[PDB]
């Protein structure tokens, strides 16, 4: 039926068999197919891409074609009649710590990234799509709604572009389009060390043969690191400040400087690493510089894993943790560990965790300095409140002490994110993350609501009152109805997001099952799984056992004072104990006698 298989843009894959080490490009992990789970190859199709006409085109692109009978509504009439809202009274998340959210954006970004198509420089194309909003090729601009604010003061659209896809990149005509995953599909930390092998190495210092991760030259804190600045122009972090001049950070991954707590919480794992190369020097003085390197690599990798499969994925699927990802039970070769499409859409529910607010802690918790509270949209690609405003100490505390967004019904994207969003290359706070959202589901070919519901096992609603029975509320169901005029159409990511919450967890029944399903394939199918037998040894295991984000940022800050279970809600000093009290990760494993 179907072909052997496209592959014009990939390398070849030559694999060597005895090592022990991951690649950064992903590729060797499963030894049958080996381009299983690798950087710059297509997302994995859970279903059949559904397209306006079954090719590539999405849905909304010709006035004249509906989909399912409808037409679908514009991605911004969406957002401002269902996403947003007005009072940022009453909404946090009383249970979770504001490092919840941040934790989430991490793993996202380790696992995926699907890149728009590279027209852009050396040519007008890209202002061609602001400026006259006209959609062709990749330029898919996102049209304003008649009663929209937008129109008035910023245009009749919102640039847009469409994904990059595989076999690239003039449309071809046999297979449905297929985007691709720019970053490995492993839980390896591609997002500190890279996922190209070009920027991996770039990236690391080669200067001394410490197989320590290179720092910044330029500014530091407090005798601690800083991420690389990435001197490329024309910059954002630059843009949004040109008096302060400072440039975005050089991570793993390209969005490392978006918002400050990312950039934050990027500078922790790179310190985490280098921290980490030094202990193991230590104590094999003998060690060569790469061997440094890889070691710390991969003692990081083990960290995320447990974090977010020990810590973070309980809290967030919690009632439905164990239905669909039981213990460990070892690597499976005939498990597909790529990332799914549709997930990089599912996993978009942390956009309902963020705040409108980010603030700065003194030592005793207060407010640090005269406006420690500061609005989310000035932070994003804000680099220089890190360098010029006293480091991350500081912002580690608030992601401790403060609160993420409750997922709410009625208010579900903070404005910081739905009318004022900056996006790079563009000049204006005024961007919404929704209206994108949905836009992309369309981009990517994205199957209804109800198909998901019908491939999770649950019920599939028809009617007014089928949705509203799902979705608990009146309201909302009724507003879904009227814009999209069956459920068989309401873009999965606002679909699944409506869904209340499942007990002790904070998605619900669709979400929780399409998110679940595939961290179970990304552990089960991944040979370097730290807990599959052989990748440590039964010693290092134990001593990883004991792993914290406390004892990450004891280590790696001169913060002293740290809860215990880092993403529930916890005051001070209550709930703050001495990092005296919390367990160490003890690399005492690591020795290497060469007799
Ligand atoms: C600003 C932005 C954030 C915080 C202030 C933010 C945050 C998150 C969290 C907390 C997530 C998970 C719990 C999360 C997931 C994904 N995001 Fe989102 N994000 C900010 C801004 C953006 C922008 C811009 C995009 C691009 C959207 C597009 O289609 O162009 C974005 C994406 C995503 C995304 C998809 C990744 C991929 O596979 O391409 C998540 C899975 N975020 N973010
Ligand atoms: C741009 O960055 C500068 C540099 O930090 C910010 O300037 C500082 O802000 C206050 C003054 O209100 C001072 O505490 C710093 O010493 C200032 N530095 C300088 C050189 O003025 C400025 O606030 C930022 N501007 C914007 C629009 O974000
Ligand atoms: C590389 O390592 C040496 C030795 O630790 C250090 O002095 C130097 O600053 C580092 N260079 C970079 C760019 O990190
Ligand atoms: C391995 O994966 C295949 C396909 O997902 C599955 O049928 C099989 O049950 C798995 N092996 C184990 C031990 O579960
Ligand atoms: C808070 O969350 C933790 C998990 O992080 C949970 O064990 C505890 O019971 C929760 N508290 C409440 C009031 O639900
Ligand atoms: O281009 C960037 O670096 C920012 C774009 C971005 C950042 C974080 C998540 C998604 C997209
Ligand atoms: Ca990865």
């Amino acid at each position: 039926s179907w072909e052997v298989g496209c592959g014009a843009p990939v390398p070849l894959v030559k694999c060597d068999e005895n090592s022990p080490y991951r690649t950064i490009t992903g590729d060797c992990n499963n030894r049958r197919s080996p381009a299983l789970g690798a950087a710059n190859r297509a997302l994995a199709r859970w279903l059949p891409a559904e397209y306006e006409d079954g090719l590539a085109l999405p849905f909304g692109w010709t006035q004249r074609k509906t989909r399912n009978g409808f037409r679908v509504p514009l991605a911004r009439e969406v957002s401002n009649k269902i996403v947003g809202y007005l009072d940022e009274e009453g909404v946090l998340d009383q249970n979770r710590s504001l490092l919840f959210m941040q934790w989430g954006q991490i793993v996202d970004h380790d696992l995926d990234f699907a890149p728009e198509t590279e027209l852009g420089s050396n040519e007008h194309s890209k202002t061609q799509c602001e400026e006259y909003c006209i959609q062709g090729d990749n330029c898919f601009p996102i049209m304003f709604p008649k009663n929209d604010p937008k129109l008035k003061t910023q245009g009749k659209c919102m640039p847009f572009f469409r994904a990059g896809f595989v076999c690239p990149t003039p449309p071809y005509q046999s297979l449905a389009r297929e985007q691709i995953n720019a970053v490995t599909s492993f839980l390896d930390a591609s997002l500190v060390y890279g996922s190209e092998p070009s920027l991996a190495s770039r990236l690391r210092n080669l200067s001394s043969p410490l197989g320590l991760m290179a720092v910044n030259q330029e500014a530091w804190d407090h005798g601690l690191a800083y991420l690389p600045f990435n001197n490329k122009k024309p910059s954002p972090c630059e843009f949004i400040n040109t008096t302060a001049r400072v440039p975005c950070f050089l991570a793993g991954d390209f969005r490392a400087s978006e918002q400050i707590l990312l950039a934050t919480a990027h500078t922790l794992l790179l310190r985490e690493h280098n921290r980490l190369a030094r202990e193991l020097k230590k104590l094999n003085p003998h060690w060569n510089g790469e061997k440094l390197y890889q070691e710390a690599r991969k003692i990081l990798g083990a960290f995320i894993q447990i974090i977010t499969f020990r810590d973070y994925l309980p809290i967030v699927l919690g009632s439905e943790m164990q239905k669909w990802i039981p213990p460990y039970q070892g690597y499976n070769n005939s498990v597909d560990p790529r990332i799914s499409n549709v997930f990089t859409f599912a996993f978009r529910f942390g956009h309902m965790e963020v705040p409108s607010t980010v603030s700065r802690l003194d030592e005793n918790y207060q407010p640090w300095g005269p406006e420690a509270e500061l609005p989310l949209h000035t932070l994003f690609f804000n680099t220089w409140r890190i360098i010029k405003d006293g480091g991350i100490d500081p912002l580690v505390r608030g992601l401790l002490a403060k609160k993420s967004k409750l997922m709410n019904q009625d208010k579900m994207v903070t404005s910081e994110l739905r009318n004022k969003l900056f996006q790079p290359t563009h000049k204006i706070h005024g961007f919404d993350l929704a209206a994108i959202n949905l836009q992309r589901c369309r981009d990517h070919g994205m199957p209804g609501y109800n198909s998901w519901r019908g491939f999770c096992g649950l019920s599939q609603p028809k009617t007014l009152k089928g949705l509203q029975t799902v979705l608990k509320n009146k309201i909302l169901a009724k507003k879904l109805m009227d814009l999209y005029k069956t459920p068989d159409n309401i873009d999965i990511w606002i679909g699944g997001n409506a869904e209340p919450m499942v007990e002790r967890g904070r998605v619900g029944p669709l979400l929780a099952c399409l998110l679940g399903r595939q961290f179970q394939q990304i552990r089960d199918g991944d040979r370097f799984w730290w807990e599959n037998p052989g990748v440590f040894t039964e010693k290092q295991r134990d001593s990883l056992q004991k792993v914290s984000f406390s004892r990450l940022i004891c280590d790696n800050t001169h913060i002293t004072k740290v809860p215990l279970h880092a993403f529930q809600a916890n005051n001070y000093p209550h709930d703050f104990v001495d990092c005296s009290t919390v367990d160490k990760l003890d690399l005492s494993p690591w020795a290497s006698r060469e007799n």
